[PDB]
Formats: C-alpha cells, structure tokens, sequence
C-alpha cells in the first residue's frame, strides 16, 4: 500500500521536475572570445540573484592588473615603430615589471604597485597602450590601472563594477539559473576562443534562445587564437556559422552589440578609422529609423549601425519564418544598460519557447 504511495509521489515529484524543464528558458550565451559573454552572466546575477554577495576575486583583479601593465610595457620594443618611454629614467621600472611576468603565484610587493603606477603614468607607456590594437591587451587594463592606489590597499574589498571588469577566462560550460517574476532563467556560459568552440554542441539540447554577444569595439583588433584574423570578421562569420548551423536552425539569436561604451570612445579618439579594416563603411549611411541616444556623436552613430547592419546583413539571408534575429547594443559593464536590454528581451523570448511548444 505504501509502496505504490511512496511510487506515485516520486512519480507527482517527476511531473513537476518536467513541467519546471518545459518552462525554463534555457539561454546560450555565444561569442568570440572576449566578446563578453561572462559579464552578461555576472551582470545577470547582479540583477536577479545576490550578485557576488568578493574577496576571492581580489587575486583575479591584481592579475588583471599585472596583466595589463606588463602586456603594455612587453609590447613598447616590440611594435614597429617601437615606443620609446617619455621618462628614460623610468627604464629600472621597465625591468622589473618584465623581470616578473612569468613568476606564478605573484606576492604583488609594494614596489610592483610602485613601479606599475609610475609607468602607467609615462606618456610613452600611454602612447602604447593607445597601439594596443597592434598587440594583445585585456579590455580592462585602463580600468584597472586607473585604481593602482585602490587596489593596493590591504583592506581592497572589489565593487560590483571592479568585479564585472575582471576578466577571467571560461574554460568549459558554466551554467547560472535565475527566476524573473517566477520566470526561470538557465543561463550556459562557455568559452568563445576557437579551441573552446568544439565544446558548444554539448549546450544544444532544448536551447531556448541564443544571445550572441560581439565586442562592436573590436573592429580595428585581431582575434589571440592566430594574430591575424580581424576580431569583427571573426565575430561575422562566427555568427554565420551560428545562424546557419544544422541543430541550431530553429534557435532564434538575441544579438549583443556589446562595448559601445569602447566603441565610442575608440570613435571619439579618432585615430582608427572603420573604413580602414571594412572599407565598405566609407559608403554606409546611418539608417533613417537610427535612434541615437541623445547627443551621442553621429559618428559613433554611423558606426554602430554599421555594425549591426553586417551582422543583419547575415541573418536577413536565412531562416525568414523559422527562426529570427534581435539586436540589441549592449554594454555589459553597465548594470543599468543590462537590466533594460534583459527586461527588453523577456516577452520574445517567453514567445519563443511558446512557438518551440507547437514545434514539439
Ligand atoms: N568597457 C567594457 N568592458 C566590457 C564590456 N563587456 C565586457 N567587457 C570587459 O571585457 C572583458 C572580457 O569580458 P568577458 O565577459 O570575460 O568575455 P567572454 O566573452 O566571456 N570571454 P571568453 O570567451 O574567453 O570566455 C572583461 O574585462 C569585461 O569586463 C563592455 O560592454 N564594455
Ligand atoms: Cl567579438
Ligand atoms: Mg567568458
């Protein structure tokens, strides 16, 4: 008697378990490596859970930062033209910080933060770091080294914001489940440089939507994988091969135009110019139902739009009933940007897994 009792509880406990999985949208997070899929993660727990309640992540931010001060330094003798320091006196400094780059498990010292702040302050460091386009740089080493004196301090407890710059790598599929509004969420991060691309099929199965994420900013820098490759053009045809995959032809995409804070601030610098790396921006007009944002720059603008417009250019070509694209621009460090591009996404995509339903 209590057996077929115990049986169809676990058999009540199996339904709820599949009604809980029908309605959960299940939410793959794509993109190139840096693109800025993990900030969209850690913005969503921000958001709907209890963000990063901090002191485990202190080491993450002065690696970034010993990262980033020693990438810029490394690079100075190695661009072509090389750059020189503006203060030649600071060349001891120099030495250190390349003497200690490969040390693991770095003690961080009082004379590195010295060392790291003096350079960062020499106008020949800056004027390497403004050709990092040239080498590899992590996004937040301005960020970053902007707060040396912050960082340094004994009693450094990170900001939400410290938390969201920090970059650390994604190796393997990281899943994050949050509820809106008795909505569930189950968001699956996963690494986006080209090795970690073998990986995605795992996250196919019953995926609710795809939010593909880009580094808009990204136009004038090649991708780490090969040195090479243009980062948009990567993005591009990463997002072709996403919107045209064989298990994924179903799967609407949520497009992130994200860093348009970099962008236009690499677009008010002036100095790298778009139509240089895709010269078919020289004839692109900004489109007549452009919504700029208040006085935002029209050259910034015409460069967003640009943007999207190549990645639409993509998705306009296939799949016009079965699946369909929403672009968004995005900046995943802004907290208050995320919340109002997230709520904006919450009606299509309950739409989304509905119409899944009468698939099925
Ligand atoms: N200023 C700015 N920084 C951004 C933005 N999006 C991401 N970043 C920064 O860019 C760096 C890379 O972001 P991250 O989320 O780790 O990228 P990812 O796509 O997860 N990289 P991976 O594929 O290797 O896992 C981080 O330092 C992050 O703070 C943005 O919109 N604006
Ligand atoms: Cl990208
Ligand atoms: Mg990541």
């Amino acid at each position: 008697k209590a057996q077929r009792e115990a049986n169809k509880k676990i058999e009540k406990q199996l339904q709820k378990d599949k009604q809980v999985y029908r309605a959960t949208h299940r939410l793959l997070l794509l993109g190139a490596g840096e693109s800025g899929k993990s900030t969209i993660v850690k913005q969503m727990r921000i958001l709907h859970v209890n963000g990063f309640n901090k002191a485990t992540k202190v080491q993450d931010i002065k690696n970034n930062l010993k990262e980033a001060i020693e990438t810029i330094v490394a690079a100075m003798s190695n661009l072509v033209p090389p750059v020189e320091l503006a203060n030649p006196e600071n060349q001891f400094r120099v030495d250190y910080i390349l003497s200690v780059m490969n040390v693991p498990d770095f003690d961080f010292p009082p004379e590195f933060y010295e060392h790291a702040k003096a350079l960062w302050e020499d106008e020949g460091v800056r004027a390497c770091y403004e050709r990092s386009n040239e080498y590899q740089l992590i996004d937040c080493a301005q960020y970053f080294l902007d707060k040396i004196d912050v960082i340094k301090q004994a009693d450094y407890v990170p900001s939400d914001q410290d938390l969201l710059r920090c970059r650390v790598l994604t190796s393997g599929i990281f899943e994050t489940k949050f509820q809106v509004d008795k909505v569930n969420f189950h968001m699956f991060d996963v690494g986006g440089q080209r090795d970690e691309r073998r990986k995605w099929i795992q996250c196919f199965n019953d995926v609710t939507a795809i939010i593909f994420v880009v580094a808009s900013s990204s136009y004038n820098m090649v991708i780490r994988e090969d040195n090479q490759t243009n980062r948009l053009q990567e993005a591009l045809n990463l997002f072709k091969s996403i919107w045209n995959n064989r298990w994924l032809r179903t799967i609407s995409v949520i497009l992130f135009l994200n860093k348009q804070d970099l962008l236009a601030e690499k677009v008010l610098a002036g100095k790298s110019k778009i139509e240089d790396y895709f010269p078919e921006f020289a004839r692109y007009t900004t489109p007549e139902d452009a919504t700029p944002e208040p006085g935002e720059d029209p050259r910034v603008t015409r460069a967003k739009y640009f943007i999207r417009d190549e990645f639409l250019r993509i998705s306009t070509a296939s799949g016009d009933g079965r699946h369909y694209c929403y672009p968004h621009f995005t900046c995943a460090v802004d907290t208050e940007n995320i919340r109002r591009v997230f709520n904006d996404c919450r009606d299509i995509i309950q739409r989304m897994h509905l119409r899944q339903y009468e698939l099925l």
